[PDB]
């Protein structure tokens, strides 16, 4: 379970980083 | 605290999959 | 161990909800 929530949560912040990135060209593009 | 922290992960997760869905939706839509 | 994964899912959620608020205001602008 451990190894389970460890991996989880690194997946998230990997996938949070990535949309970040994602909204702030997306805002850039807009207004 | 470890079953409340799966949830919390889990839960986590599964808005980001949401977002990833919204965010390529909004690629395509502003190009 | 267990509060660093706490802190780590808790930034998690939070870049989340944050993103969350961003998209939902981009699709208000974009139409
Ligand atoms: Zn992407
Ligand atoms: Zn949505
Ligand atoms: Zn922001």
């Amino acid at each position: 379970r451990m190894k389970q929530l460890e991996d989880k949560v690194e997946e998230s912040l990997s996938k949070v980083y990535h949309l970040e990135n994602e909204v702030a060209r997306l805002k850039k593009l807009v207004g």
